[PDB]
C-alpha cells in the first residue's frame, strides 16, 4: 500500500509520470524520490564522497542530486514515515535487458529496495526513433501484472525486472517469465581533441542484433511479449565452488 | 602473461603498488590503468555523460579520470597492444564481502574484465587506518598462480579477501559463498555554511547472522576467502513459480 | 531591439521570469539562455575543461549547463541570428553590491555582454527573510526597471561600461528614488567552518559573515539602505591608473 | 616575511615549483596552498555549494580541491598560523593580460589576497608551442622576478591594489626591460565547436583564442610583444567614476 518510486531518467522525465499513473492504479499512498538529472550508466553506484541535496517539490515528490540507489535509501530511511511495501523503479526510456542489468540505474533502484528488505520491481519500455516511446503500453499492462505479482508474493531477496516491447498496447502478444539474456560486449572508445588541443575519449557501446537464447528477456521482447525476469543479488557461482582442488 | 591492473583507490594508492608487486611475481608484462582519485561506492558504473581523460605516467602506467570499469575498458580496448590474459583489480583498502559486492568498484573492475572475455580477480585487504598489506602481498601470488594453473569457468570472476591478520597468522584459505549482511545505511542530516540542508550517506556493518560457508565467516576466522562470482543475476529457481504463464 | 537574457539563479528561477516580463515591455524580440541550476559565487568563470550541454525549451528559451558567462557567449555566438542590442542579467534573488561584484555571476553575465561589444545591465533585487524563506519583492524591480532601462537606452552610455542595478527591499510605490552610485566597500568576513563527514573525514564550508558596518554615503549600499534604487556604472579596466606614475625606477 | 603561494595550474605544476624558488629568494617562511588540479577560466569564483577538501602534503604544502580564491582564503584564515605578509599567485603557464584579467584564476588569487588585506602579486609567464608541447621559459620569470618583487616590497604600494606581472617569451638575458603598463584591450575570440558524444548527443567545446589586433602602445600586451616585463597595478573598484556625472540626467 505504501509505494515508493524512483527512476534513472530524472524527476522531470515522462517515464516517471507514467510510473506514477501506474502506481496510483494500485494505491493512493505514493511517494516519489528521483534524481535531479539523467543517470545513464550509473549502475548500483551511490554518493559517499559528496553531500546529498534533497529538494522538495511537494509533500510526496522529491528530487535528489544523487543516484537511483541514493534515492531509494533516502526514501526509505529519511523521507517516508515508515518503510514502503513496494518499491518501483522506472519506467525507463529504453529497455534494460541482458548485460544491461549490471549497468542499469533503473534496475539498481529495485535492487536497493530489495537490499532494504522491500518488494521491488524495475520497469523499462522499449521504443523506436527522435524517441517515440509507447508509454501507453507499459501504462496499460503494468498495473495488472504488478497486482498479480503482489498477490502471489515472490521470494525474499528477489526483484522483478519488467521490460515492455515496442508495440501498441493491444498488440502485445503476451508475457513470459524469462531469463537474463546475453549479448556481445561491444564497448568502444572514440578519441578526440578538445580545442585547447587536449585529448579525450567518449565511451559508447555498439548494440548488435545477434542471436540470443529463446528463453531470454531479449527474445521475448523481440517477439512482442512482455518480459519478466526474477533477479537476485547473490552473485555466487555455486556450481563452481566444489573445484577447489586444492582448498 | 599480459596482466592489466586497476583499482578503486586511485593510481597513487598503496594498495595498487602492492598489487603491482604481487603481479610482478607472476609476469614482467604488467600494465596499469587506474582512477585519478580514490572513489568508493561506484559499483559497476561507467562514464557516458562526460569525456574520459587519460594521463600517461610512463609507458606502462596510466591514470584515468573515471571508474574502475572505465579503466578496464580503456586498458583492454585502447591502451594495451592486445588483450590482457589476466585482469587484477585492487588491492583494495578494506574488505569487499557479502552485500558489498554489488557496490564495490574493486569487484566491478573484475566484472568488467570478465565481460570483456578475460580472466579476472578482485583483491581486497581487511584492515582496522592500518592496513596489513603484507598479508595480501605474502599470500596472493601463490593463490593466483594456482588459480591460473587450474582453469576456472568462463563467465566467472574470483573475489579474494584477505583477513586483518599478520601474514604468518592467516589460518588458511576457503572457497566461500557470498554472505548476506543486514543493510546498514545511515543518513546524517546537516546545514551548510549558508543554512541549507544536506545529508551524508554512510554505512555501518549491519547485524545479520553469518552463514558458516560465507566470505564473512571465513575472514572472521582468520582465513583468506575466495568466492567465485558470475554475472547472470537470474533467480532461476524462482522462474517456475510463474502463475499464470510460460517459463 | 534584440534582447538576450541570462541569470545566475537558473532557467527556472522566478527572477528570470520577472526579467523576461520587464524585457517584453521594451521589445518583443527576446531570447533566453540561462544556467540549468544555481550558480552562486561563480563570478566571471567559464567552462573550458568540460563540454557545454545546451537544452532547448522552445524557440527562444534555452538552458545551458554552464555559467552565466558561458550563457552569454552561447547566446551571442551560437544561438541568436545576430548580435543582441542589449544583454540583461538577472533579476537576481538578492542584491549584488560592493565587494559582491567581483564574485557575482549575475554581474558577470553583464560583463560578458560588455566584452562582446554589447550594452549590458545587471539587475538584482534586495529581499528580507521570514525567517528562513526569502520574501523577494519582485514587483519592485518589475515596476521600476522598464522605464529606467528605457531612459538609459535613450540617453546611451559609454562603450566598455555596463550598468549594475539594485532595487531595494521596499514596496514599489515606497521606493524613494534612484541614485547614480559608486561601488561600495564592505568588511571582508570570509569564514571556514570545519566538519567531519559521515565517514569521519574532514571538510570545510566556506561562508561569509555579513554585517551592517558603515559604508560611503555615495555607495550602492547606502542608496539601497535609504530605499533608493542604485545604478552603478562599472567597467572592465582594472588598472589603477593614478598609481602608475608612482615609481621606484622604471618607465611608463 | 610570511609568504603564501597559490596558483591556477595546480599543486603539481612546474610554475608553482618555480614560484616557490622565487619566493625562497625573499624569505624562508613560505607556505603553499594550491588547487588539486588545473583551474583554467575560473576567474574569481569560489566554492559555496560543495565542501572543500584539504590535503596536507608537507608541513608547508597543501592541496585544496577548490579554486585559487578558495586556496587564498584557506591559507589566510585557517592553514597559516597568522596572516601572511605577502600573497604570490602563479607562475602561470601562459600570460594573463588585457581582457584575460577578468577570467584569470591566477589574477584572482592575488585579488583575494588584496581583499583579505594582504599585499599581493600575480605572476604569469608567456610561452610558445613546439607543435603541441608548450615550452615555457620559466627561467625568465625565475631570473627576473626575485629582484622586482624585492624592490616592490621595499618601496610600499597602495592598499587595495595588486600587481599583475607578465614575463615575455624570451631567454632571460634577452628581456629588454620592465615597464609599468596599463591593462590592454584585445579582440574577444570565442567560439563554440559543436560535436556529438558516444551516444549521439550534442555538446559544445568553448574555444577562446587571443584577438590578433592592434593594441595601445602603453599596454601590457605591447610591452610583452616588445620583449619587456609588464607590471600593471590593478584594483578592485570597478566603478567607472568618470561616467557617473553624465549619467544623471
Ligand atoms: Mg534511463
Ligand atoms: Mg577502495
Ligand atoms: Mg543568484
Ligand atoms: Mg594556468
Amino acid at each position: 500500500m505504501r509505494i515508493l518510486l524512483t527512476n534513472d531518467d530524472g524527476i522531470h522525465a515522462e517515464g516517471l509520470a507514467v510510473l506514477e499513473r501506474i502506481a496510483r492504479k494500485l494505491s493512493d499512498d505514493v511517494w516519489v524520490v528521483a534524481p535531479e538529472t539523467d543517470q545513464s550508466g550509473l549502475a548500483h553506484s551511490l554518493t559517499l564522497l559528496e553531500p546529498l541535496r534533497l529538494r522538495q517539490i511537494d509533500a510526496r515528490h522529491f528530487a535528489l542530486r544523487g543516484t537511483p540507489t541514493d534515492c531509494v535509501i533516502m526514501g526509505v530511511r529519511h523521507v517516508l514515515p515508515g518503510a514502503p511495501d513496494l518499491v518501483l523503479s522506472g519506467v525507463n526510456s529504453g529497455a534494460n535487458m541482458a548485460d544491461d542489468v549490471t549497468y542499469s540505474g533503473t534496475v539498481a533502484g529495485a535492487m536497493e529496495g530489495t537490499l532494504l528488505g522491500v518488494r521491488a520491481i524495475a520497469l523499462s519500455q522499449e521504443y523506436e526513433y527522435r524517441r517515440i516511446v509507447p508509454w501507453e503500453t507499459a501504462e496499460a499492462h503494468a498495473p495488472e501484472l504488478i497486482g498479480r505479482l503482489m498477490e502471489a508474493g515472490w521470494p525474499e531477496g528477489v526483484l522483478l525486472n519488467l521490460n515492455f516491447p515496442n508495440c501498441a498496447p493491444e498488440e502485445v502478444k503476451g508475457v513470459r517469465v524469462t531469463a537474463q539474456g546475453k549479448l556481445s560486449h561491444d564497448a568502444r572508445l572514440d578519441e578526440r581533441r578538445d580545442g585547447r588541443g587536449f585529448p579525450y575519449f567518449w565511451l559508447h557501446f555498439g548494440r548488435g542484433k545477434a542471436p540470443v537464447a529463446d528463453d531470454s528477456d531479449i527474445a521475448a521482447i523481440r517477439s512482442g511479449c512482455i518480459s519478466m525476469t526474477p533477479l537476485h543479488l547473490d552473485l555466487t557461482a555455486h556450481k563452481v565452488r566444489a573445484e577447489l582442488g586444492a582448498a
